[PDB]
């Protein structure tokens, strides 16, 4: 299949476990923003849904299939990989909704549908919005699209800006300095100090900060799941010019990503912006290991490049210079260990 | 390999690709307690290690090797399985002891050394002692050791006693009832509450307490290193008898472990109780699904039995009766999914 | 001469034209504590001066000569090397005392006094009580003093302790790590940053602190100055055991200094301990350039080592264990350059 | 050349300044400076492409790669101080070692082997004259093709009257302090004239508002083309100022900017107090007493500026009021400045 091609055995099994335990529905479904948007989304669009047939990509505890039924829906296919399929299961029944909800245990790259439907919904959105690739799966559950259907959300915008932050920067350096030391117990263990530096720093930062670091207004860069294939998800290739508001050092780039579900009668939006209420994604910062010193009025050019890797993430290489001076900076993280910092 | 035999390889690569990380070795250096003991261990006992040859089953860092070289030992042969044995080597270079430690990337169970050896150290010790089942890696390596060799640590104690604590009982249903209500945005979730109290019970619980919560003198279990064989750990079986010092309700059963080092000169003991300095092991609480009231006087009597399992863990049967009133209480429970506490 | 033997023109000239500037003696004059406390000390002893013969060895300004007349001295020999002498002159007959100070242009180890004196006072003290090697003049002096006679100050106490201070550690980590740049307009200059620590670390750092970060009680070193000899204070070597009180990380050490004059009257002590009023020498503070961890119960062991040089300053190497654990720390330092932080 | 002039106790303590790498790392940092010498250099291409370079006082050698970046074929980088050690080091280490020579000691001792198409450097100090470098700067010419160009090409030193009675009023309030008839018991006051003398033979540097500024500057020019380093001994400064502003003159305000004039563009570097701060500053001279004057009336009189042996210049201010006859003047030296700047 499409999707054991990509994935080690060992990722998925850990990925699909993780997913099967009640908790972290639990803490997902705690998202008030996160829900209620969505509800809203599916709700003021209803003659979209009216009469019509659905497919809900990783279903999970089934909250969305319950939400496209409360509109009106026809037929619901909920297709679902790890072991809470069976607990949604059990939901269907004790909901008596046994008539419209059809629960099909497995990968949509592998089962077999009995129709082509009118629309499809999901919740693919990682870290960054590419984290996990499963974006990669609701492009290919397009096989089973109408040509004249639609896709809930039908776009992602993700935006880049340029921040300041010294503290977390020497809490980072804080850390790789045991390994400087010349006589722990009598051992010398300098020899490694290069070592240290450069994995502490490959860890992207999760948390929320306050929107005065941003030293210049935001670059966008969009998808539209209607148009796009999923071979364009393997090489990502993000170019960037900002125009400098304020002069300082730049540590860093931040990262966050909008969705929109465009329907017939009204388009809705959700937000991860640091401008808007906080969710469970929180935003994402990359540091480089060397500031770079700008003065307002300057250009800082350059690109952010996502290789997917077997593990069911990506390599980020981001590269950038001051146009006036050249002062270049280039670096590479990990987004499968990140450093989680909030509280 | 008799490791692989063991062990899903699933497990086996997110396990070494844990101990790869600079981070982590760090991590357990800088528990002083565990660090510096080791260490006088081996210095004070010098007897035992000059002229010498030496066995360190899985070195990490390489840091007992070095203690051993201190002590005056003449080779010392180093066997490691992460990557972090790529690291050993280039400290082995930068403190000029190429000559003496010779650093082996491998399985124990796999790798083939050239001559038998006069002593065996290690650090396999996990939660509850035997957590991640390195202990059977340890007594394999005794396929090396001369006929009346010796083992640093040379036994092993493991203590039990009951307790009472209120609240960690209470805790568990509030966060289940979660999913007792009939209208989340619409949906009725009570048909998983059983479910989600079972999950939360099943969880052994990591962090440390006031002593004041004991109830009786500990019961002791102990392991002979110099004796025992590999298969002595597939299944361990526990007795107990307590005779109790306070009235009250029981609602479970605590664990920690001490180890001792018996050299030529003198005897020198590592412990985790409750009653000495906080380690990074803390110490583990298994709560019964029903708590059993007992009056100062009586006795608790009943069975621990620690079975292995795939995972490189071990499923836990606790059964437990007061004697003079026949109360009985049970639980099973999953050691490799534990809940993390401590704040 | 002795003194031309162990300097540098160089250093010499800038260091006598240094002390010529009426500004710093107006800087010296307004330290209070050091003002105050040597009157003190003087004239609560006046019998040890009345009708006496006294040297003042570097009067500057000549304001302890003063003292000396105000306790009754018969006569009173004033040197002073820097061009301050001509400036001295001018005070002692506007005030009247021509036939009791009389001042002799030069330096002590140059010049020739017409007799043999019963006491001699100076205030020869710098930085780490050590700088400016001016406390071997002092002794030299000891040529002209009568068999029984005295010398104020007569001791001389350093004090020793380890110290916790992790912000400063990182404000001197933080400067080096502009060396460590890639690209700075286009330039790398990472090739150079084990040379910038270096640089920094070997600074110590001038001020003061609150008591709370020491970690153990002090160790004391003494110089007797009526038995010591010029040659004692080429070479300084200072054992050091320390019994620590609390656990943590160590970061370097700590030092000051007392001195104490011994009349037959009273004994009068001057102190810059931290404990006590700030004067202008503040404290001085030696780094590690890798900390050292420590618990409580412990004992850290070692010897610190002064080597003089020829710029009027010392040499410093400080080397230290852990003796339960092996662990160990060295570090040069360059007195004659410090870093002033307050 | 460079012997004749300088006394070497003053050349030691020179050449031992600029060998901390920590003063070549607070000179790197002042962006306006670095900057406008990277874009007149980048930016006037045709002015280095494929072309022989001369750097005068390399130091760590920044200038250089500059001058590598913009397409020359080969650059002889000389430097007197241990620097000279460092900026091998990063020559080799940024793969330049075919095109970057360093060449360690002084431009006026050392031999070049070939004729340059071009000369660079960074030898201002305060006021642009102090140091004395520029006579440096203009005896590398020797070295230079007669069609050739110098970078910079030319330097402006402007000069205009200011007015701020505090900073007048400061000095007294300093010196004030010899005038007390019992400092512990002792009569100072008859140095107090000495006090107030030594400290207005001092130059004040630091910055300030331009609202004091009574008049439109005068501007001295040097173009390095045409002049010869005997120029720099004596440097005569004649001015006629139009009040724009009634009231005190308390004395003068110094700055300057330099120019870099290519085949492509001319770029200029300004320290003028409109601008932005450098590591430069401004520099005060005060008169002994201060002037009246009325909008619309004329200042005349002269600056004049005399190398000395410490590496520095004495320097004359004479000027009057011509429609009143009121008349002032002083005499200051450049060589121990007074830092005011908070
Ligand atoms: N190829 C595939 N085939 C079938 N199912 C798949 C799949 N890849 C992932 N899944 C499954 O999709 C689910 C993703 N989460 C479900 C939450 C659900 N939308 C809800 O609102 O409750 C949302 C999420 O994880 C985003 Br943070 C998970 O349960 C996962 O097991
Ligand atoms: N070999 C020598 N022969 C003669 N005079 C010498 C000398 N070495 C130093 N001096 C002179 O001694 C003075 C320094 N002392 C302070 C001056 C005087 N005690 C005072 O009260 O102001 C002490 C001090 O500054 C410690 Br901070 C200076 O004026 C210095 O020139
Ligand atoms: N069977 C095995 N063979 C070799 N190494 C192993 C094996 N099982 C575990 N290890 C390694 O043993 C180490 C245990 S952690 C203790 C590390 C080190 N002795 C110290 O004192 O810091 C880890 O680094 C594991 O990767
Ligand atoms: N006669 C001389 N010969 C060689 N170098 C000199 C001479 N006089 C001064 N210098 C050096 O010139 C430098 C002036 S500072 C300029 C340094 C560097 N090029 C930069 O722009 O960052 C100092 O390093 C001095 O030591």
């Amino acid at each position: 299949s499409v999707f054991s091609e990509r994935t080690e055995e060992s990722s998925a099994v850990q990925y699909f476990q993780f997913y099967g335990y009640l908790s972290q529905q639990q803490n997902m479904m705690q998202d008030y923003v996160r829900t209620g948007t969505y509800q809203r989304a599916i709700l003021q669009n209803h003659t979209d849904f009216k009469d019509k047939i659905v497919l809900d990509v990783g279903c999970g505890s089934g909250i969305l299939s319950f939400f496209a039924a409360q509109a009106g829906a026809r037929k619901i296919y909920a297709v679902e990989a790890s072991t809470m399929a069976q607990h949604a299961e059990v939901l269907v029944k004790s909901n008596n909704l046994t008539d419209r909800i059809v629960v099909i245990p497995g990968k949509v790259e592998e089962v077999s549908l009995p129709e082509q439907v009118d629309i499809i919904i999901s919740e693919p959105m990682g870290y960054m919005l590419f984290n996990e690739r499963m974006l990669e799966s609701y492009l290919h559950a397009k096989k089973y699209l109408k040509p004249s259907g639609n896709m809930f959300p039908t776009i992602g915008d993700v935006h880049l800006a340029p921040f300041t932050d010294e503290q977390l920067y020497m809490e980072q350096f804080t850390k790789a300095n045991f390994w400087y030391q010349p006589s722990f117990h009598g051992v010398d263990l300098s020899a490694l100090r290069g070592a240290a530096v450069d994995e502490y720093f490959r860890q992207p930062v999760v948390d929320t900060f306050d929107i005065r670091i941003l030293m210049a207004k935001s670059v966008k860069y969009t998808v539209n799941f209607l148009e796009a294939k999923e071979g364009d998800l393997h090489r990502i290739e993000i170019p960037f010019k900002f125009h400098m508001l304020h002069s300082g050092l730049v540590h860093g780039l931040a990262f966050w990503f909008d969705v929109a579900f465009i329907g017939s009668i009204m388009t809705v939006w959700l937000s991860t912006a640091p401008t808007e209420p906080l969710t469970h994604w929180y935003q994402v910062r990359c540091l480089f290991q060397s500031p770079l010193f700008a003065k307002a009025g300057d250009t800082l050019s350059g690109t952010c490049l996502l290789i997917a890797n077997k593990r069911q993430s990506y390599d980020i290489s981001i590269v950038a210079q001051v146009d006036q001076t050249g002062s270049k900076s280039s670096n590479l993280l990990d987004l499968k260990n990140p450093f989680f910092r909030y509280t």
